[PDB]
C-alpha cells in the first residue's frame, strides 16, 4: 500500500495525476469518481460526495493505469449500513470482540474470451495480471488453468481479502481489455462449459494461534472450530442468495449439500489440510459472480453464531436455495442473518433479490423465442 505523503511527492513529481475514489456497491463493482490528483492531495481526500470518506489505508498504485492511484471508502452522519463493505466490517468486529481474527482467500475464476468484447496466447493477459497486481501490492500466488482461468491470492485478514479479490477483478477486466480480449466472471456463460467458482477459505486466528487447531483432535478439528463449521452449515440457505445473487448463478447448479466432508464432490464445505496449522474450511457454493464482502460477512454470522450456541457437529460423506426466487425468501426468513446485520440490511437485499427476478420479467430472452416457435 502507498503512504499519503508518497502519493504527494508522485502527484508534484507529475507521475499521478488521477485517484480513483470507490466504493464497492452490491455488484462487487468499484464505483466512484476520478479525481484530478491535486485536488485529491488538497481536499479530496477529506471528503467528497455523490458522502464518501477515503480509507487511507488503502491506497494504492493502480499500475494498469497511467498517472493513476486509486481509494476505497466508507460511505457515510453514519457509516450507511448495507453498504457491502459496512457489512463485512460489522461481522468482523463482532469477531474481534471475541479475541478471533478472521483469514481469508479466494479462489476467484473466470473465462478468457478469444475474441474482444466488440500458453503463450494466455500469457499476454496473465502475466501483466499477476505482475501488475503483485506491484500494487496485492500478494498474488499465480493463474492456474481450469478459456478458464484462476487468479490465486495468498491469504490475508478477511477485509483485505475482500479488496484484493474486488481489486483483482477490476485488473483483469482493464488489463484483458488493453489486450483485445473478453473475460467474464459469469458463473455459467454456457451449457456445454464449467462453471466458475468463487470458492472461499477461512479460518480463525486468536492473538497469533490457529484456533481451529487442536492437535488433539482427531483430524485436527478444534472444539471451536466445529462450532463453526455447525453454524455455517444450519445456515447456509439463510445467506445462500450472498453466494448465488443472479438467476445465472443458479445455472451452475447442473457442490450444493449442506453437507461437509474432506473427500467428496457433493459436500458444499472442503475441509483442507486435515491435521495442519493451515486446517481451514472451504464454502464451494459460491460461484465467481459473487460479491467478496457480503459472501465473507454472510458466512462469519453463521460461523459466529455456531459458536455462540455450541451447535454440536454431524459426521462428513438439506440442500441450499436452487433457484433465486427460494434463495430470496431464505433469506427474508433468515431471523439469523436479521439478528446478525439488521433488518433494515437484510429488507435491503431481499428488495435488491426481487428486482433481480422482476428485471427478467421486463425482456423477453432468446431463448424463450426459440422454444416459442414451438
Ligand atoms: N490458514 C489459512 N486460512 C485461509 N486461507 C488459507 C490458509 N492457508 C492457505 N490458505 C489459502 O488457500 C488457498 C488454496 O491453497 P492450496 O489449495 O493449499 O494450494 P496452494 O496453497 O499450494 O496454492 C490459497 O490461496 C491460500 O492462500
Amino acid at each position: 500500500t502507498l503512504a499519503l505523503d508518497d502519493l504527494k511527492t508522485r502527484v508534484e513529481s507529475g507521475e499521478i495525476d488521477t485517484v480513483l475514489v470507490c466504493i464497492v456497491d452490491m455488484q462487487g463493482r468499484l464505483m466512484g469518481k476520478r479525481l484530478h490528483a491535486r485536488h485529491f492531495v488538497d481536499h479530496g481526500w477529506e471528503e467528497t460526495h455523490c458522502i464518501m470518506k477515503p480509507d487511507l489505508a488503502t491506497l494504492r498504485c493502480v499500475p494498469w493505469l497511467e498517472g493513476t492511484a486509486m481509494v476505497l471508502c466508507d460511505l457515510l452522519h453514519a457509516e450507511v449500513p448495507h453498504a457491502p463493505r459496512a457489512i463485512l466490517k460489522r461481522q468482523l468486529a463482532r469477531l474481534e470482540a471475541m479475541g478471533l481474527e478472521a483469514i481469508m482467500a479466494t479462489e476467484l475464476e473466470f473465462f478468457l474470451f478469444e475474441k474482444s468484447l466488440d500458453t503463450t496466447k494466455e500469457e499476454h493477459v496473465l502475466r501483466p495480471l499477476r505482475n501488475h497486481l503483485h506491484a500494487a501490492g496485492i500478494p498474488v500466488e499465480g493463474t492456474k488453468g481450469e478459456g478458464q482461468e484462476e487468479l490465486n491470492i495468498r491469504c490475508a485478514k478477511a477485509l483485505d481479502t475482500a479488496d484484493y479479490h474486488t481489486i483483482a477483478k477490476h485488473a483483469t477486466k482493464e488489463i484483458a481489455w488493453q489486450q483485445g480480449r473478453a473475460v467474464t466472471f459469469l458463473s455459467k456463460w454456457h451449457h456445454a462449459h464449467a462453471g466458475s467458482s468463487s470458492h472461499i477459505h477461512q479460518s480463525l486466528w486468536k492473538q497469533g494461534l490457529p484456533a481451529f487447531h487442536d492437535e488433539r483432535d482427531a483430524l485436527g478439528m478444534s472444539a471451536l472450530m466445529k462450532h463453526y463449521l455447525a453454524g455455517l452449515l444450519k445456515y447456509a440457505p439463510d445467506y445462500t442468495y450472498f453466494l448465488a445473487p443472479y438467476l445465472n448463478s443458479y445455472k451452475r447448479f447442473q457442490p450444493t449439500r449442506t453437507v461437509w466432508s474432506v473427500d467428496n464432490r457433493t459436500a458444499g464445505f472442503r475441509l483442507c489440510a486435515e491435521g495442519t496449522r493451515a486446517v481451514r474450511i472451504e464454502c464451494r457454493i459460491g460461484g465467481s459472480d459473487l460479491n467478496p464482502y457480503l459472501a465473507m460477512a454472510g458466512q462469519l454470522a453463521a460461523g459466529i453464531k455456531g459458536i455462540e450456541e455450541c451447535l454440536a457437529l454431524p459426521p462428513p460423506a438439506g440442500l441450499i436455495p436452487q433457484n433465486l426466487r427460494d434463495a430470496m425468501e431464505a433469506l427474508r426468513g433468515s431471523t439469523m442473518l436479521r439478528e446478525a446485520m439488521g433488518e433494515d440490511v437484510v429488507d435491503h437485499y431481499v428488495r435488491a433479490a426481487e428486482v433481480e427476478l422482476e428485471d427478467f420479467q421486463r425482456v423477453v430472452s432468446d431463448y424463450e423465442v426459440a422454444r416459442g416457435f414451438e
